């Protein structure tokens, strides 16, 4: 539920990120307002959502769309199928088109954050797309900046691929318990835990074959562990499951 929908956004990104749009059709009534507006514009990137795409445009609009069980991208060339067209997205020399999907709409920034859709999932750490500066955007917003990170890491309304060993591992290198929130940090810590959260679950992931005759580039620090010294302080690791150094982490 990862390694696929990140596939198709950079599809459509290597098709026309960057490209100015020199037609821009959609199918629905309520869209046609948009059309003769993106001229001239051109997608910044799509983001991931969970089974949604996220098509960003320049002058700020977002167009959402959710394949559900049906709909299907497809990259062709400008100029060039039984399937109903719904969007279609053209630059010289390449043009994508949205083929039967019907949840469709254009947002204004404002609009994302209440979406009911994107409200319960959130940009995947492994999307390149995503960058710190973000992550410290939603870690600050009212909806988050109250939450502790023992839940918040767990959950993917926050953040998506956030795995347990994962939310251990980030805490213990900022040096932080699962009881603090967004709100009570300083901004030298704000950052530092940002970075954690998207580099250490993309050093995981690009890494691991094999461990009977190899041991993996990326070690865990506090994940299991229990009951083992801590490499910072020499404290024992503890659990509760949350996996922590009592000894340098608060
Ligand atoms: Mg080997
Ligand atoms: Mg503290
Ligand atoms: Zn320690």
């Amino acid at each position: 539920a990862g390694p696929e929908i990140r596939r198709a956004a950079d599809n459509l990104e290597a098709a026309i990120k960057g490209k100015p749009l020199t037609d821009v059709w959609f199918a629905f009534p309520q869209l046609k307002t948009y059309q003769s507006q993106l001229i001239g514009q051109h997608v910044t990137h799509v983001e991931t959502r969970g089974k949604a795409l996220l098509t960003h445009f320049s002058n700020d609009l977002t167009l959402y769309s959710h394949n559900q069980l049906y709909g299907v991208w497809r990259v062709v060339d400008t100029g060039e199928t039984t399937r109903v067209l719904r969007v279609k997205l053209q630059t010289a020399d390449k043009t994508i088109l949205l083929y039967s999907a019907s949840d469709i709409e254009m947002l204004r920034p404002e609009q994302l954050t209440t979406h009911p859709f994107l409200q319960r999932v959130g940009p995947d750490v492994l999307d390149p797309n995503l960058t710190p500066e973000v992550v410290k955007e939603r870690l600050l917003s009212p909806r988050f900046r109250n939450r502790q990170f023992a839940g918040l890491l767990l959950d993917q309304a926050f953040l998506a691929g956030l795995g347990n060993y994962l939310r251990v591992e980030i805490l213990w290198q900022v040096g932080l318990t699962g009881n603090h929130k967004a709100k009570d940090l300083n901004a030298a810590q704000l950052d530092a835990l940002a970075h954690a959260l998207l580099e250490i679950p993309r050093f995981s992931y690009a890494t691991r074959g094999e461990n009977k005759h190899h041991g993996a580039l990326f070690r865990f620090k506090v994940f299991h562990r229990d009951g083992e010294p801590c490499e910072r302080c020499g404290s024992i690791i503890e659990k509760t499951p949350f996996y922590w150094c009592p000894g340098c982490q608060h």
